[PDB]
């Protein structure tokens, strides 16, 4: 089984990565066919080459990314929340998300499901 | 689809239930063929029977349970953090979890599980 400290450290380096716009970072944390899904509901998108994309798309803009209570992690899977802020023309976005973490044998991200709405979307006006 | 709206306000109901201890409540909550695992690695509960004596079990000592964030809920499904304290023989236990729900077309909670650690677990 995966250590839930193993888990927790991948959930704070996830944060820490996407804080330091450290794309190779980020995408190191995932199985070679791992799936995102952003949001639950949609298309998962599959393997490396779009789960690059996913995040290069997503780092376009500086984000401050904050692990918001302790994460939940047992067996193969970790939940947490947090909050990712950015800021675009002088407007402040503030997003709440509740994600998901599959792990595998070797402790590398086989699936990211990013839980979140529009009430969970949050503007500074 | 589900609103985001219906399972947040079901989400606020399974919480009030608990703090009510109002066992009927809960159940009614879920759909006929829905299942319950707690925590994320056990066996599934399954069904409105099973599901009541999960419920009935935990419910043997009053639970003060509440949201300690908004709730997510899209598509389907929503997810919410809390936390669930209860006291017995002079020691209080904090727990918390996350919890997901998956919601059928009819509004019913069909899937729950519960995600917490040893680490999410506190004995004060
Ligand atoms: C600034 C601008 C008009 C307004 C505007 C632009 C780009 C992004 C924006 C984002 C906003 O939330 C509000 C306004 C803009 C344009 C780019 C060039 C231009 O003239
Ligand atoms: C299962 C639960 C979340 C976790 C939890 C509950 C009750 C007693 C517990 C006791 C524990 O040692 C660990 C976790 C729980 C809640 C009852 C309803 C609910 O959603």
């Amino acid at each position: 089984m995966n250590t839930p400290e193993h888990m927790t450290a991948v959930v704070q380096r996830y944060v820490a990565a996407l804080n330091a716009g450290d794309l190779d970072g980020i995408v190191a944390l995932f199985a070679d066919d791992a799936t995102v899904e952003h949001p639950v509901g949609s298309e998962p998108r599959s393997g490396t080459a779009a789960i690059r994309e996913f995040y290069a798309n997503s780092l376009k803009l500086p984000l401050a990314v904050e692990l918001t209570q302790e994460v939940r992690a047992v067996a193969n899977e970790a939940a947490f929340a947090f909050t990712v802020s950015f800021e675009y023309q002088g407007r402040k976005t503030v997003v709440a998300p509740i994600n998901h973490f599959r792990f595998n044998g070797a402790g590398k991200v086989v699936s990211m499901r990013a839980l979140f709405g529009e009430k969970n979307i949050h503007a500074g006006a």
